[PDB]
């Protein structure tokens, strides 16, 4: 299921990151830590203003 559960952008690593505030599940940790600024969702293109994770703290 690694259209479901690859990161969109390494596709290495399992989603595990929540981008707020368009919501999307997309990407793992180290892909987001290295977006060009300024960090937009690789799905929708919106800024991405916090990264929550997807196992909930
Ligand atoms: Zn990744
Ligand atoms: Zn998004």
């Amino acid at each position: 299921g690694s259209l479901k559960s690859a990161c969109v952008v390494c596709l290495s690593s399992f989603k595990s990151c929540v981008f707020l505030e368009c919501g999307h599940v997309c990407s793992c940790t180290e892909c987001y830590r290295a977006l060009p600024e300024p960090k937009k969702c690789p799905i929708c293109r919106q800024a991405i203003t916090r990264v929550i994770p997807l196992y909930n703290s």
